[PDB]
């Protein structure tokens, strides 16, 4: 035989900071997962709070570090400023604004906030303006003392950068780089802010916040893997692609809807120390009524309730599934009222039948169920305004 003659490897595929005992260990612990990412810029231009937050001072992130990420076009993931906060987690460790707990559990809110923002021809140095916006939010989560998580949205109602910008809410992510990591004060992880539309967000309370996450990746202009943030982006994801709108509907009906609730024009009326009603009548305007599949596929038939609430008055109605405890209407009396508050009870083979029937989304529009004694009609805006 043949003497073996070794392999042949056809593709060959691609120290502590200075002065260590003067840096917090919860600092330490996120500066270390920076370096990490960027061992050439070893000096990131950085906002820092002058006045700290526990004399008095305002802004509860003690600073902001603002790096440079060349990104990969050879990915489709654009080069971008990539902003990363400490002071949400417990740097020192000496009860100053966070209670220590020791080495188990999350370090103060258990994460620091990071940001990506797609960089501008003629920038040479990353815009400062994030840094206000995380301190904003800070803010929010300081007061509340309620922690955020990945999936997580925030109405912020007004453009980021303070811009006329289109971009003017946030959801919140893992951030695609920066690891946990575990210091002696607790665990670290990182949550990227990525802006939206109003739409957009409207989209992640009606499905959930994971599934538009996920379609922002699909979408490089939004968008992309690495969910950077551009402030200049004129179109929703919607806008851009007509289809998305189909994968929201079909997320809603497999993983059911986050939406509880909505604020509409709305009424309901009876056809004959709560009162059961043998008959009952509901009306919606275009735009509740269009929020009718979302009722019944994403939360009825997924065991739970859904809550209109009229814009003008003291009316609603609620309509629940066979699953939820707490209603006074039953499959015996499916049709109950506290006062101008409607309960309405819909078996789940009862709620297939009507959606046989409701699509979408001239008026008036009526549909009726005799055998049931339900009718559900759609009307013109003048009904509910007067």
């Amino acid at each position: 035989g043949l003497v073996p003659r070794g392999s042949h490897m056809a593709e060959l595929r691609p120290a502590p900071p200075a002065f260590a005992s003067l840096f917090p260990p919860g600092l330490h612990a996120i500066y270390g997962e920076c370096r990490r990412l960027y061992p050439d810029q070893p000096n990131p231009l950085q906002v820092t709070a002058i006045v700290k937050y526990w004399l008095g001072g305002p802004d509860p992130l003690d600073y902001v570090s603002m790096y440079r990420n060349v990104g990969s076009p050879s990915a489709n993931i654009p080069e971008h400023w990539h902003y990363i906060s400490f002071g949400l987690s417990d740097l020192y460790g000496d009860n100053r604004v966070h209670e220590f707990t020791g080495t188990d559990g999350p370090s103060g809110f258990g994460f620091e906030l990071t940001f990506r923002l797609k960089r501008e021809t003629g920038e040479s140095a990353p815009p400062t303006w994030p840094a206000e916006l995380m301190q904003g939010l800070a803010r929010y989560v300081f007061q509340s003392e309620n922690t955020f998580c990945s999936g997580d949205h925030v109405s912020w109602h007004s453009p980021l950068d303070n811009s006329e910008s289109r971009i003017q809410h946030m959801l919140l992510t893992e951030d695609p780089q920066m690891q946990p990591v575990q210091t002696p004060f607790g665990v670290v992880t990182f949550l990227q802010i990525v802006g939206v539309c109003t739409e957009e967000l409207h989209s992640a309370q009606q499905w959930n916040g994971q599934g538009i996450l996920e379609l922002l990746r699909t979408v490089p202009i939004a968008g992309g893997p690495w969910l950077i943030t551009d402030m200049r982006r004129g179109e929703t994801i919607f806008e851009i692609d007509p289809h998305l709108q189909e994968r929201v509907d079909k997320g809603i009906e497999t993983d059911g809807s986050n939406l509880s609730g909505v604020s509409a024009k709305c009424a309901w009326d009876d056809l004959s120390r709560t009162r059961q009603l043998e008959s009952v009548h509901l009306k919606f305007n275009q735009e509740s009524g269009a929020l009718i599949p979302l009722c019944l596929r994403g939360r009825l038939l997924h065991g739970r309730h859904f809550t209109y609430k009229s814009i003008t008055g003291d009316m609603a109605i609620t309509f629940v599934s066979t699953g939820v405890e707490g209603a006074f209407a039953t499959e015996e009396h499916p049709y109950a009222a506290h006062g101008p508050w409607l309960q309405i009870l819909l078996t789940e083979e009862f709620v297939e039948k009507m959606l046989e029937d409701l699509e979408d989304l001239k008026l008036p529009k009526e549909y009726s169920w005799p055998e049931k004694k339900l009718k559900v009609s759609i009307l013109p805006d003048v009904v509910f305004d007067s």
